[PDB]
């Protein structure tokens, strides 16, 4: 119901950058009196026909979503042609859950951690009904609205399942977050609802270590690979470690019932991992049992 144009978009400050794109804070101001609404804006640095095509698919996915725990779509800008396309989304002042939690950690207890966990489960349950696979679940990619609510973000790798099958195979892997990936994703490039469940397991580990740098997944796995070899790639060493049942340890002070959920999510067999339905019920019941 509304298209945006270049001449009313005003730069305020930087929010982030990668190898192919960047994000900015701007004010849309068509009356030119500085009363306009503040928004967040994405654009591409290096436009290859391939990357430009992936960008337009990201936008169609975002249009179709409406849920309390998922980030809101606003519009698009074609003022300078297809090769200079921009995306407009809602601005959330508190930023990412990774950044927020490091800052305000002395006011966040085990009960609060489980509130965030529950809301993430509800969001993924909704994506499942549309047959979408997220592919990039991590605390850097969740956003905060206020002290009692969070939403799922960055949909830049998301895919749709075929009508006939229960997995999608990706042609040409990109630059990947290997320390959050399932084994059959690493060896065969297969992604599914089940591989999203392995990733949710690692998010729960991030939360109960309070996002400390020195206990992060990259730090722990590199420690476990060791000091010697010598002769192989880093990803080759990781695939071998996982085949022989090596896993991340229990965080200091983690409850029995929460640690059991982690171990179940990290099963080698895809057919033996739990559902997002059951995960929501179990988490809510544990939170109630701490209440009284
Ligand atoms: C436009 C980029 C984007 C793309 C996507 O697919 C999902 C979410 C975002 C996004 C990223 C960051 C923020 C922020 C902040 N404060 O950093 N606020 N709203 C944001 C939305």
């Amino acid at each position: 119901p509304t298209q945006f144009e270049e001449r009313h978009l005003k730069f305020l400050q930087q929010l982030g950058k990668g190898n192919f794109g960047s994000v900015e804070m701007c004010r849309y101001d068509p009356l030119q009196d500085n009363t306009g609404e503040v928004v967040a804006v994405k654009k591409l640095q290096h436009s290859t026909e391939e990357h430009l095509r992936d960008f337009e698919r990201e936008i169609e996915i975002l249009k179709s979503l409406q849920h309390d725990n998922i980030v809101k779509y606003k519009g698009v800008c074609y003022s300078a042609g297809r090769r200079n396309l921009k995306l407009i989304m809602e601005y959330l002042p508190y930023g990412s859950l990774r950044d927020y939690l490091q800052k305000h950690k002395e006011r966040i207890d085990h009960i609060k951690l489980l509130q965030y966990t529950s809301q993430i489960c509800k969001g993924m349950e909704y994506l499942g009904t549309k047959r979408y696979i997220h592919r990039d679940l991590a605390t850097r990619n969740i956003l905060v609205e206020n002290e009692n609510r969070v939403k799922i973000g960055d949909f830049g790798l998301t895919k749709v399942l075929p009508q006939d099958k229960e997995y999608y195979k990706v042609k040409e892997p990109g630059e990947s977050p290997i320390f959050w990936y399932a084994p059959e994703s690493l060896t065969e490039s297969k992604f599914s609802v089940a591989s999203d469940v392995w990733s949710f397991g690692v998010v729960l580990y991030e939360l109960f270590t309070y996002i400390e740098k020195s206990k992060s997944p990259p730090a722990e796995f590199m420690r476990m690979i060791g000091n010697d070899k010598q002769g192989q790639s880093i990803v080759t060493h990781l695939i071998e470690l996982l085949k022989n049942n090596g896993r991340l340890p229990r965080p200091d002070g983690c409850p029995d019932e929460i640690y059991m959920i982690m171990t179940e999510c990290w099963n080698n067999n895809v057919n033996q991992r739990p559902s997002f339905r059951d995960l929501a019920l179990r988490v809510d019941q544990i939170r109630d049992n701490m209440a009284g």
